[PDB]
């Protein structure tokens, strides 16, 4: 079945229709440019379907998110990070044996080569953790040259995936230790993924570290909520770089650099800065709500709006409730930052300006308040997003390779100068 | 003189799509309202039929073997320009005034010096590390040393400083990647050499052998880099624009482009060209056996091209320089030139090669000049990155100045419909 | 006795190879200034097999042996001078391209980076004579080892 | 053959001295991971 496209002149082309398993509909422009010499023009791909994917269903109009058809609310309540990582990557809930195998391989590979530790030695304590995370993930292709060799065996790919899931946790804890001047912890093989990360980050010799099951639970949930989000910028980067047959390590490094941009995962750092600024100003939240409506006052309402969600972000609705629960469970009654955040949403959600522009909190709006409560400093917030999104990046990369997508080669329309002759310097 | 397209979507619904005509008669239909008005997206495999952007930077027509930077034919820039002049053209839009090209090349000289702490990061890479791992990892690190570069709202003054720092430091760090592999001490860049000469010094001068700067080698390198400076939209350039659209640093966006360039499917970046010449020399220098047996690759070894039909317009210019380089050294009757001429005249006369359009591309000849200079195979993609850098930067800068929105495409979900979480007990 | 061309290739090849790998300089970095020079000379000398594993492969070709010979003649001069610099806390001198074997050793040993070193042809030629007198002595304990 | 006391002193003294000086660990730091173990064993042994 087809859509029919009539162009100036006699020219007319039949673009086949494709409808997915949740009734999302596209027409295939596969043969457009060869048959007609025309392309589409589409700034930011607001109207372009990059791919078919079975990983994650996202309904932006209704605020529905599923991983492999499992509602996000149910996975976030009841699953764990590595179980969700397995489901995203491999496409089913693991059996008891598959999950033990997967977490067991991940535990072994958490140890990072001594030469990567010495490269890390060179970064000053002042360096933003994301510079360190992106730069060392990048180095990994250098230490595992097999990962860029053509004809990766499924076994080879599977060892890359467990290596990266493991080493991202160790290296993310290094970025924090770097900032505070503490000695690095070796992974501990008797701790689960999240508890091992928490021990590597917060354990230091002169203070007894107790593993807090509240902190371990809160972290599993937040990582699950960050695990995948369909064809967002950083995921689109990982697929584009990966379509060139780059290493998974190289593709994820490019992803980390995309996530760092303030228009993407970097927003969570900026939200907490806005809440602290409103705390400091001391002022009514309605003042900033008005400033937010004032076309150019300098003040944007950070952590509201989304390219896809024209409705509540289901991740934001879960983190909003969990922030109350976690701060209560930790003896942190009345976070001044949580009050400002809940007051901003209260005013924004009842204020017609915001409702007409479909402006709801996104995942970035409440997440900082929980990371803060777990002991995680602001400059680690985008590192925590990267550690959560990793398995989604991996899942997306893996499916892109299994589908044998050709290299990604977007087009332009040239709007510059027509043929003009070189003008030597003395004549200018 | 504006046209329109008519799309008739089954069920009876239709939309009018404005047609955009570029300055070389490339036509697009604007799908900017497609999803909001119809619920449909395009489905486009590898973005092959999608106009991601409008660019004034580089016009390329593969059927007509044309290539222009900012209107100026490639033939005239190569024969008469310099790499930094072409860098200025690509980046800033016009041929520089005498004072402009002076200040630009002067500021780049001053900033080729890399921070002692990045040298200490570099100290940690083992000598056997592929040079592209070190290039991408140290480029990545620069955002950590220049945090201003991921600030929101950078002055054009600040953005111009970022551009000279990266043009400058890319040459230094590329020379480090070579020194690392042979165990030689790093050279400090010099204040009294121009861009390409300083690169050759930093790369090849070593305390125990006189390095003389041969102007024929300088002239040849300037043409190599000019010819690699930009190539429109392709995987790596699209990566740089996509990461950039998230407001990543220039350094972060280039790091991602380098990892895309490293992918063996990219095209151009094919260190198999120098590998070819070496594998033949070791096998007693007989081409007509490697050729014979390399049928019973080829795109990886400098033969054919994806875009250009018939001939690569960059190829016949670098052919000249490749001859002058061989004669400027003592290689007129060397195995290299012999092996080179046999391969090339299989390409240019063996029908099997004329059939599958496997003509020698710009990299067949580039790989010869590189092998002539004692640039090893593992440096080939680094020399590619160093040439393409100003194109990456120009494409990043245009993307920012046109305030393009974040690249955030859509999908069609083809996975599992809604199903409830199965707790681990109740599975198997 | 070498022809003029043989000595020029031999002495030229030695000059090229006097440069010691940056990783051997970093191994050298570990030795305290108080270490006896002979500990460093012997220790860095056995590390060379690690950097040149072809040197211990079975079936050495004559060309390969010739390259081991110029590597060790060159690098012994450089490492010997390092052992002196280590004792006095001076920065290491890179070897020069323009000095003959003995002048380069004296430069590497006694030059500072703070001034042009004055090469005394009397000392250069006396060192040539002393090294020649020690070059070989048939089957002594070290040679038999 | 050592008496019980001779072997206990010999094996005890060996246990104490198995710790290698921090400066020898730093010399060891210089060797690339690719180095053949025998190069390191012989090299660190003459540093003693």
């Amino acid at each position: 079945e087809t859509a029919e496209l009539n162009l100036p002149g006699g020219q007319s082309i039949s673009l086949p229709i494709f409808e997915g398993t949740e009734q999302e509909k596209a027409f295939d422009i596969g043969k457009l440019r060869d048959a007609t010499g025309y392309v589409t023009l589409d700034s930011g791909y607001k109207n372009t379907g990059a791919c078919k994917s079975a990983i994650t269903f996202l309904d932006g109009e209704e605020g529905i998110l599923r991983y492999r058809g499992y509602p996000i609310e149910q996975l976030a309540e009841n699953s764990s990070f590595l179980e969700v990582a397995y489901l995203l990557i491999y496409g089913h809930l693991p059996t008891e044996a598959e999950l033990k195998d997967f977490s067991g391989h991940i535990t072994k590979h958490t140890l990072v080569h001594e030469d990567i530790r010495k490269i890390f030695d060179g970064f000053p304590s002042s360096t933003h953790p994301m510079a360190i995370l992106s730069s060392l993930t990048c180095a990994l292709t250098g230490f595992y040259p097999e990962s860029i060799s053509p004809n990766q065996t499924p076994e080879a790919i599977d060892l890359t995936i467990v290596r990266l899931m493991a080493k991202m946790s160790t290296i993310a804890a290094w970025t924090y230790k770097n900032s505070v001047g503490h000695p690095l912890n070796y992974p501990r093989n008797d701790l689960d993924y999240c508890a091992n990360f928490l021990y590597m980050m917060f354990s230091f010799p002169t203070e007894k570290y107790e593993i807090n099951p509240v902190i371990v639970s809160a972290l599993n949930k937040l990582l699950i909520l960050h695990a995948d989000h369909e064809q967002n910028c950083s995921t689109s980067t990982v697929r584009l770089v990966g379509s060139a047959n780059a290493s998974l390590y190289g593709s994820v490094s490019a992803g980390i650099n995309a996530l760092w941009g303030p228009l993407h995962g970097g927003a969570n750092q900026e939200v907490i800065e806005m809440l602290e600024a409103i705390e400091k100003d001391g002022g009514d939240t309605s003042k900033f709500i008005a400033q937010a409506k004032d076309k150019n006052s300098g003040f944007r309402l950070m952590g509201f709006g989304h390219r896809v969600y024209k409705n509540f972000d289901p991740r934001a609705k879960i983190i909003k409730v969990a922030a109350d629960e976690v701060l209560q469970a930790l003896g942190m009654q009345n976070s001044p930052l949580l009050k400002i955040a809940t007051e901003l949403e209260q005013a924004a959600l009842t204020d017609q300006y915001f409702i007409d522009r479909k402006l709801y909190p996104n995942v970035d709006f409440y997440s900082g308040i929980i990371y803060k409560a777990l002991g995680i400093p602001t400059e680690m917030f985008t590192v925590m997003f990267a550690l959560g999104r990793l398995p989604g990046w991996i899942a997306q990369w893996k499916e892109m390779r299994e589908n044998k997508e050709p290299i990604g080669r977007p087009r332009q329309i040239y709007v510059g100068e027509t043929e003009r002759n070189y003008v030597p310097m003395t004549e200018r």
